[PDB]
């Protein structure tokens, strides 16, 4: 039984956590049919994430060629290979350093007003329909929209552009699936051309007429260090930033709305102070990792042993983040949605000192973790207040993803009771 196929099967597509429990206890260092390993326990996942750099290296040109055989020499794989997620130290260390110099907590906090503004407008667009007793696919009208509009504000782009780029991301990703046709490959390569041309023009525009967005800050001079991302590095950083926030953030919003509706007694957390709202959102992340797996390959630098299981040099190791979040050794009563686990603590850290894994750990820790958290911290209380009697209208329809717990629809309506 291949654990990657077992987790994509329809028998475990709705609730995969019983199978994950089985893995943790019976096959915690699972070797798949492809030879790729999958770690399901919190302890082994934590170790492997923090070892990335010493025990594990990033994917080589040969690794990516094996992982993407149909796109080995494509423009699209070359663009993905250039992203921070696919790099390793010390190159990864400079690039991370340079984007975090300007992609700061202050920068992100300055987006909170836009987050509320977008949420008010989008909810206002559907207020009448909900008031008339109708059903709304909240995923399509809100969850996918808010993250892209916030990216547009962040980068200094138009709404039209970000929605066109998202489509290009869709095409490129379809072009990199292992079963992708020649036609999808060609379509992907043209889109990659499109995306590179767009960012080159966006870079040049902000350089001559800088504004207050992140791209302007990134392309202008800095007082302290004269180091900066070259144009090629900039194109790749902005592309990878968008890829990192594509689907993931929308899924996190969907999951948070679904947790509000399934556990109405927990919506009190969204009505409290900042610390209270953050606690709810941390538990949303622990209860259902929007990203089930790691997509960053982690390659053994030598013959590794976890227990008596050998992971040979050059082997690819992935981690089941969602399973570690439900590991009772790290989170007691793991199947209970309880925001108190993270009330008053540092982000991602439980009151018992255990970290949730939804964002990773170590040197590839999600660059956008704060951006995602702030988007939910601002939009969720606004949703909860505007529609107190919001209820699930039907079963959400899950969207098949290799490693994300995405939704195609999240149908909601207002409770009709005289
Ligand atoms: C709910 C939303 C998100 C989740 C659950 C998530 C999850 C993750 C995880 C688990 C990793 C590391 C995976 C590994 O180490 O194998 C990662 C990396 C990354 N994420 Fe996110 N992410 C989210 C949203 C975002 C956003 C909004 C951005 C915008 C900047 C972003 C940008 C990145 C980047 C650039 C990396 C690579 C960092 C590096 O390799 O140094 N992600 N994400």
């Amino acid at each position: 039984r291949d654990a990657f196929a077992a987790l994509a099967a329809p028998e475990n597509n709705s609730n995969p956590y019983e199978y994950m429990r089985w893995l943790r206890e019976h096959d915690p260092v699972h070797r798949s049919a492809s030879g790729i390993f999958l770690l399901s326990r919190h302890a082994d996942i934590y170790w492997a994430l923090k070892a990335t750099g010493d025990t594990f290296r990033g994917p080589s040109a040969g690794d990516l060629a094996r992982l993407f055989p149909r796109a080995a020499i494509s423009r699209s794989l070359n663009l993905l290979a250039s992203t921070l997620a696919m790099k390793e130290p010390p190159t990864h260390t400079r690039l991370r350093r340079l984007i975090s110099r300007d992609f700061t907590v202050r920068q992100i906090d300055s987006l909170r007003p836009s987050i509320v503004q977008v949420t008010q407008t989008r909810l206002g667009n559907i207020a009448s329909s909900l008031e008339k007793g109708h059903v709304v696919n909240l995923h399509e009208v809100f969850s996918v929209v808010l993250p892209m509009l916030i990216f547009a504000e962040l980068f200094g782009m138009t709404q039209a552009d970000i929605f066109e780029l998202a489509a290009s991301i869709r095409t490129i990703l379809e072009g990199l699936n292992p079963h992708a046709s020649d036609e999808q490959l060609a379509a992907s390569d043209a889109a990659s051309l499109e995306v590179e041309r767009y960012f080159e023009g966006l870079i040049e525009k902000k350089r001559r007429e800088p504004q207050s967005d992140l791209v302007s800050v990134l392309v202008s001079t800095h007082d302290d260090d004269d180091d900066k991302l070259s144009d090629t590095e900039l194109i790749s950083m902005l592309w990878g930033i968008l890829l990192g926030g594509f689907d993931t953030t929308a899924a996190m919003i969907d999951h948070a709305i679904l947790d509000m509706l399934a556990f109405p007694e927990q919506r009190r957390w969204l009505e409290g102070d900042a610390a209270s709202v953050k606690a709810f959102i941390e538990e949303v992340l622990r209860y259902d990792a929007p990203a089930m797996f790691s997509s960053i390959p982690r390659i053994a630098q030598y013959d590794i042993t976890i227990g008596d299981v050998t992971i040979p040099e050059g082997a690819d190791v992935r981690v089941l983040l969602a399973s570690g979040n439900r590991d009772p050794a790290a989170f007691p009563d793991p199947d209970r949605f309880d925001p108190s686990r993270f009330h008053g603590t540092a982000p991602g850290m439980s009151t018992y000192g255990h970290v949730l894994l939804s964002f990773g750990h170590g040197i590839h820790f999600c660059l956008g973790a704060q951006l995602a958290r702030v988007q939910l911290a601002e939009c969720l209380p606004v949703i909860n207040a505007r529609f107190p009697h919001l209820v699930l209208a039907g079963d959400p329809v899950r969207e098949p993803s290799a490693f994300l717990r995405t939704f195609r629809s999240l149908p909601v309506r207002l409770d009709t009771s005289g």
